[PDB]
């Protein structure tokens, strides 16, 4: 099997879908759409939205796989990402549902003009940004291991580290010297997956 | 015993209703009024709604915080999460197509009543019948009669409770269009009669 993850954004909602291949040792194409190419390329995407992923098998048959977070939900399940009991399967999709809260704040502020952007970013920051860091804050807390669900990966993790990034995107000193344990389940993630962390070594 | 606490009646809490009444499982309804909010928010965990709260025969308490994470535990522990993995990736991929409507829907949500009828009529226009289409052709590549196969999932319920929010905002939006949406309606109330139960009885 052959799988490609085609987007257009290098940070947006495929790099869920990434980080799971990545920590899961699972090789893919990237294949970046540009803006100047989307009009055709659309049509020939089931649904017309994007990130999507293709995934071609030795004989040339083609499978589509789209919407993000259930392709990332797909390939953690089939590599052990999703938690290993029921009860850790909640607190799994708990983290994510927090993250995408967070997400969906920065989502405001994106394909703006730069004077509009300012005034959403300054907003979101002084609203519900804080309120969600703090409720993952205290989700990180009841781990019972040292990232967010037990102590090995899963992919709650990942929507994490990628959400927090899109934070600071928006004001890069907002986490400075605040959220401790936001910061440290970064270097317990980068630790426990040697992967990740040469992914994202090698992404900066 | 479970209670489930929450302030809309048909908000975020209906998904996890509907995965208690189609698994025949009962549950208490705790309605917390905008009045006391201010005194029961910093009793809740993570102070937001829905919450779910379990008491066991000993009185000790388990709290359930955000709203499709615990109806995707209930609906996992009672066989509604698919049946493969390839049936999981389904279940979810709808689930996240009809978020990204409720998305659009909650948009237009505690407004005046001016603004909330000039963002309803940009979204109709919008999003809302763009991801109609997708919806329903993901319902057209289904292996079975509902969402996911022939059975229920949790893709149905969360389906079924963002369609009623589109004709909350206009009650003709699918009148004579969308065939397989009013479709999967008619057969998921047949393939479960204790929800055609609860919302006829809700109605
Ligand atoms: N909830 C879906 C959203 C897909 C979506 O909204 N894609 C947007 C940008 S990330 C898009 O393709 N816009 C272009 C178009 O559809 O013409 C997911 O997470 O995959
Ligand atoms: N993504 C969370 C959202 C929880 C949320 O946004 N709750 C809102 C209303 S549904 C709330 O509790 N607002 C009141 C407050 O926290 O003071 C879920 O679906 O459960």
């Amino acid at each position: 099997d052959h799988i490609k993850v085609i987007y257009f954004n290098g940070r947006g909602r495929a790099e869920s879908i990434r980080m799971t291949l990545v920590a899961a040792g699972v090789n893919y194409e990237d294949e970046r759409i540009s803006f100047q190419d989307w009009p055709k390329i659309k049509p020939t995407i089931p649904g017309g939205r994007l990130p999507a992923v293709k995934i071609t098998d030795n004989h040339g048959h083609v499978k589509w796989m789209v919407e993000s977070l259930a392709i990332a939900r797909y390939m953690a399940k089939k590599h052990h990402m999703m938690g290993g009991t029921e009860e850790e399967y909640y607190n799994v999709e708990k983290l994510i549902g927090q993250a995408e809260d967070l997400e969906h704040e920065y989502y405001k502020t994106l394909m703006k003009p730069e004077e509009e952007k300012q005034k959403i970013i300054k907003e979101i920051l002084n609203g519900k940004v804080p309120v969600l860091l703090d409720i993952i804050c205290e989700s990180l807390k009841a781990s019972t291991g040292k990232l967010a669900v037990g102590d090995k990966v899963t992919l709650a993790d990942l929507v994490l580290i990628a959400v927090i990034d899109h934070v600071t995107d928006l004001d890069k000193e907002f986490l400075t010297g605040k959220y401790p344990e936001i910061h440290k389940h970064r270097e317990n993630l980068l630790a426990s997956s040697p992967r990740l962390a040469k992914y994202l070594s090698d992404r900066a």
